[PDB]
Formats: C-alpha cells, structure tokens, sequence
DNA sequence: GCGGTATGTTTACATTTCG
DNA sequence: CGAAATGTAAACATACCGC
C-alpha cells in the first residue's frame, strides 16, 4: 500500500482540522490526529511534518491560540474570519489563487454547512 | 529536584506557485 | 520571469509530566 504526499498545503489541512470541530477550536495534538486520519500519507510518514505544522500555526496570521492540558487550543483568527464573512456575504470572491489556501477551505466549509464555526 | 517530552516562537534558505 | 508563498530545516525558549 503506497502513499503519495498530497499537494494540499499545511495551512490548508490545518484549516480543515479547525473547521471539523463543533467549536471551531482544536488542540495541536488533535490537529496531528486529524491529518493522520484524513491523509494516510502522514499517518505512516517518517518526515518531520509536525515541525512544519507547528511552524504554520505560529507564523500564519489566520491561526490564533485561544486560552481554552499540555497545550492550548487553536482557532481561526477573528480578523480573518470576520473578513471572509464580509466578503462572502458581499458577493462572490475573487478567483485569485495566490495565498488563498485558507480562504478556499473557508469557501468549501461555508458552501456545505452555511456557517464558519467559532 | 531532574531528566525527558510536548508545545510554541523565530530565523534562514530552498522550492513551488502563478500572474 | 520573479515576487510572493509555501516547504523544509534548525535553534532554542517555555511549559508540562512522571518519578
Ligand atoms: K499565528
């Protein structure tokens, strides 16, 4: 059973993990599990993808620690969530792709569930 | 009390993306 | 093409855990 590294970006998989929870907040440990559950490649891969995940959570503006026991929880920032909701309800979004990896996951979750968790 | 591990920040360079 | 974004590696801080 061979597995290939999916082309999805780390920020895209993280956004997916946060939107999967009912409260829109999730711990690093559960983000690891979500990735291994939904993308089998990372379940058995030896590379240090967790280092890259942590790098993306801290550096990407869209991800923000919530006070919320080893680690705290992560959610989508209020600025990025409020911004998307305003653009979503004000009309179609631009077809631009550069840097919209998080925006696309919000678009998908919104078109299926009608709301971004919080 | 200490060693060990998990979480989080930050910097640097390589690689891919896409107007 | 190339600025911007993402990928990968690394140094190191901070907190937690189990004894
Ligand atoms: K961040």
């Amino acid at each position: 059973n061979r597995y290939i590294k999916p082309p999805q970006s780390y920020a895209s998989m993280i956004t997916q993990a946060i939107l999967s929870t009912p409260e829109g907040s999730i711990s690093l440990a559960d983000i690891y599990k979500f990735i291994s559950d939904n993308y089998a490649f990372y379940r058995f891969s030896q590379m240090a993808w967790q280092n890259s995940v942590r790098h993306n959570l801290s550096l990407n503006k869209a991800f923000e620690k919530v006070p919320k026991g080893k680690g705290m929880n992560w959610k989508i920032s209020d600025e990025v969530r409020r911004d998307f909701l305003n653009k979503w309800n004000a009309g179609k979004l631009s077809k631009i792709r550069r840097g919209a990896s998080v925006t696309r996951q919000l678009q998908l979750h919104m078109s299926k569930f009608g709301e971004i968790p919080a």
